[PDB]
């Protein structure tokens, strides 16, 4: 499905390129967040950039904001809460990206192992992301 620059929707799929098992972050209609081996309409995200490297991420099809609780668990919420739904984004020296809670420090990741982004150490491979341009034709979104 060859798409033009004016037909991919500006949507991005976050892929755990360096993890042992790589997936695209998926936000389901019910708010559950997991991984999809290949791009799906539910892994298509709108990543809104703000100042100072902060971002607000929304799953286009689920209509939910990516949020995180105090334990680092991520989920999709229909309601935006600044204490849980805004992340600090940053590109590491190795070229991959990480997203972490400015209040809880935990890194966004797909599995049960939650790790805090702390100064003086490197984040684990499973928490590193690569932004992949959406390749799913827009007719599939709704
Ligand atoms: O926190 S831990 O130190 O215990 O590590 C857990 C995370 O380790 C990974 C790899 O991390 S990475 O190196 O940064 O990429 O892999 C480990 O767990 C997976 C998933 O296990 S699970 O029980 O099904 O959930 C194992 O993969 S698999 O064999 O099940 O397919 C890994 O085994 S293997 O090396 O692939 O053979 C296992 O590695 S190890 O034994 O700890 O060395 C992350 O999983 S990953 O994201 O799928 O790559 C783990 O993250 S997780 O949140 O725990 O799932």
């Amino acid at each position: 499905s060859p798409l033009l620059g004016s037909s991919w929707g500006g949507l991005i799929h976050l892929y755990t390129a360096t993890a042992r098992n790589s997936y695209h972050l998926q936000i389901h209609k019910n708010g559950h967040v997991d991984g999809a081996p290949h791009q799906t309409i539910y892994s298509a995200l709108m990543i809104r950039s703000e100042d100072a490297g902060f971002v607000v991420i929304t799953g286009v099809m689920s209509r939910r904001y990516l949020c995180m609780d105090f334990r680092g668990n991520i989920f999709g919420s229909h309601y935006f809460d600044p204490e849980n739904c805004r992340f600090q984004h940053q590109t590491l020296e190795n070229g991959y990206d990480v997203y972490h809670s400015p209040q809880y420090h935990f890194l966004v990741s797909l599995g049960r192992a939650k790790r805090a982004f702390l100064p003086g150490m490197n984040p684990p491979p499973y928490s590193q992301f690569l932004s992949r341009r959406n390749e799913i034709p827009l007719i599939h979104f709704n």
